[PDB]
């Protein structure tokens, strides 16, 4: 990818500050409108941080986010996206809710579905998919973020047991995010506690159905939800299943 010098940049407004770092809205060559996302000193190491971004930056698909590049000189160093105009896809859910047709809820599933079929052939693995790492572009575009690295709410049960990551435990992780979507940004088990969340799953409790979600969209959340990996669909199954309800039963 392309370095940046810091010179290039102009930094206009904060607009988010997470553990990994903080996030403003910005310009690059006084031209594109960019997010920049900057380290958090000590909190992650340089290393890791760049070879996120070289990593997508070899990943192209229409429903994952993009870079301009990296600038490294000046410390804290950053990486340099694209700017996405609605921001990240729980918030504006949350902000948008009751605004929302079910046929407008299944297409934004369906765009980060895109996305995660194009990692999984690409063997990449997410490990962190949720609502809160997807962004809303225009005309409600979806595209899937954060995706190139190295939150029990998401974490399938091999997962939270024993850190097995796999395409499969991304697939439970969508079904949550799903259940975000269609839940019109809810947090998924809200106010339970970690113990509590592992404890409910263990014993085959799921998610409930959300009023906006037919029957048809909840069998394909729970076909994500099951417990043994190999028992749920890839994401390039989801894909067309997805599509299938979108002509039939929503
Ligand atoms: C991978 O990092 C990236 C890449 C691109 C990108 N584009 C972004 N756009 C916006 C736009 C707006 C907005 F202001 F235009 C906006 C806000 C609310 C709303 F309802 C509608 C629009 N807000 C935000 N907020 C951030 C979301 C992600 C979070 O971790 C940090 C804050 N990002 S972030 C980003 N990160």
């Amino acid at each position: 990818g392309s370095v940046i010098d810091p010179s290039e940049l102009t930094f206009v407004q904060e607009i988010g500050s997470g553990q990994f770092g903080l996030v403003h809205l910005g310009y690059w060559l006084n031209k594109d409108k960019v997010a920049i996302k900057t380290i958090r000193e000590g909190a992650m190491s340089e290393e890791d941080f760049i070879e996120e971004a070289e990593v997508m930056m070899k990943l192209s698909h229409p429903k994952l986010v993009q870079l301009y590049g990296v600038c490294l000189e000046q410390a804290p160093i950053c990486l340099v996206f694209e700017f996405m105009e609605h921001g990240c896809l729980s918030d504006y859910l949350r902000t948008q809710r009751g605004l929302f047709a079910a046929e407008t809820l299944l297409g934004m599933c369906l765009d980060v579905c895109e996305g995660m079929a194009y990692l999984e052939e690409a063997c990449v693995i997410h490990r962190d998919l949720a609502a809160r790492n997807c962004l809303v572009g225009e005309n409600q575009v979806i595209k899937v973020s954060d995706f190139g690295m190295t939150p029990v709410k998401w974490a399938s049960p091999e997962v939270f047991s024993f850190s097995r990551y796999s395409s499969k435990s991304d697939v439970w992780s969508f079904g949550v995010l799903m259940w975000e979507v269609f839940s019109e940004g809810k947090i998924p088990y809200e106010n339970r506690s970690n113990s509590e969340v592992v404890e409910d799953i263990s014993t085959g409790f799921r998610l409930y159905k959300p009023r906006l979600a037919s029957t048809h969209v909840y069998q394909i959340m729970n076909h994500c939800w099951k417990e043994r990996p190999e028992d749920r669909p890839a994401f390039s199954r989801l894909l067309r299943q997805l599509a299938e309800i979108a002509e039939s039963g929503l």
